[PDB]
């Protein structure tokens, strides 16, 4: 567990931004180059706020997979000069299984904040927010409004980010290699 | 900041509990024997709600040093069977300094949540919700209603219980060996 956290404090640092958008604030995690990640419902437009800054969104991907289904994350281009320090290396090709987590928020509502969140299992198929969702990662804590764009992370590897709850349970989208490139 | 990580939460797994009063939600920090603390301003009755349950309050000190002078303490004397596990072996002699420590929250609103908070420094002198206070211990992050009784540690030692903040820095009480016998 110590070690997660030691990981996860300092990937906040370095990547992490808290956004807001017409539909909330979120913690945003940059991934490399000028490419960042949201939950999809974040649904950011021509312009985000990033950390109080008006930020130019130059290109927005809602991500499916094969089937045109729905993953539940964007991927954002930003319009500044500051490339993201490239944390490809610590996503997985697959969805992660993992017996302790630690999730990280970074919003107004919840400034740095981690959450040791347990045990971490794959669960693939889930109704979220009405719509059929595929790879979802599910943890046993109590997760709340706000705390959506939460990064998952184990030592040495970031799972996912947080885009839903039901009050009982999480559930992160994995953030998978292949979305990279 | 790992080590006082994985020691802050063996610390609020074996003896935090969430405490509703009259006056807000709270962290209760469990010391030994039957004795735990709040902050005063927590103004704890005859009977407060200890994690969703009516437990009775046997006896309840508000803290005071030799002057008479607040340190926003009040120790509670409760009416269960259960003993804490003893911790009074983690308490300082007199204000500790630190340069990483964390705070510690469990209640409804920031249910098992873990903030670094950086640097803490003794602070003694601060006009606490208008009150002359001492023994202060002052740490750098934005802290919130909802936040008091957070349980401020690094590694193998628990420094105060969080009890005010000014929208920019964050004070803890001090929680000093010589309050417990
Ligand atoms: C993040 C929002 C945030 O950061 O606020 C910005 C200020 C939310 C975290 C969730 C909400 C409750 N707990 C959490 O951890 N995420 C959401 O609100 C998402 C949003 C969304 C919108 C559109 C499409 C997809 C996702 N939604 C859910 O978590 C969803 C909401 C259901 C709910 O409780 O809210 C109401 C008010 C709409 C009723 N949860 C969900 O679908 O799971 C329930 C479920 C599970 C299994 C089978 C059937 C239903
Ligand atoms: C914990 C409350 C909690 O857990 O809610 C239960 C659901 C509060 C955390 C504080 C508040 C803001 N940020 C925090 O970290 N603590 C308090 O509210 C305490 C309460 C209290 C009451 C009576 C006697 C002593 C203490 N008070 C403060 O933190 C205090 C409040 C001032 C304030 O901003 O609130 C208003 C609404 C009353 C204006 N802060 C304070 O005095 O510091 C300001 C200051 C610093 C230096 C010199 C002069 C003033």
């Amino acid at each position: 567990m110590g070690p997660a956290f030691e990981f996860a404090v300092a990937m906040m640092k370095r990547n992490s931004s808290t956004v807001k958008t017409e539909y909330g604030e979120f913690t945003m995690l940059g991934i490399y180059d000028r490419w960042a990640v949201l939950p999809r419902h974040a649904k950011p437009g021509p312009t985000i706020l990033m950390n109080d800054q008006e930020v130019g969104v130059l290109d927005a991907k809602e991500l499916v997979d094969k089937d045109g289904t729905n993953l539940e994350l964007t991927l954002l281009k930003l319009n500044r000069n500051e490339k993201f320090r490239d944390i490809r290396g610590f996503l997985a090709k697959e969805e992660v299984e993992v017996n302790e987590a630690v999730l990280a928020i970074n919003t107004s509502k919840f400034p740095n904040m981690y959450i040791p969140v347990g045990q971490v299992t794959e669960y693939g198929f889930l109704n979220l927010g009405g719509t059929p969702t595929k790879r979802m990662l599910m943890y046993n804590f109590p997760t709340r409004a706000g705390q959506c764009g939460g990064v998952l992370m184990s030592t040495g590897k970031v799972l996912g980010i947080h885009v839903g709850g039901n009050g009982h349970q999480g559930f992160s989208a994995a953030l998978l290699k292949h979305y990279f490139n």
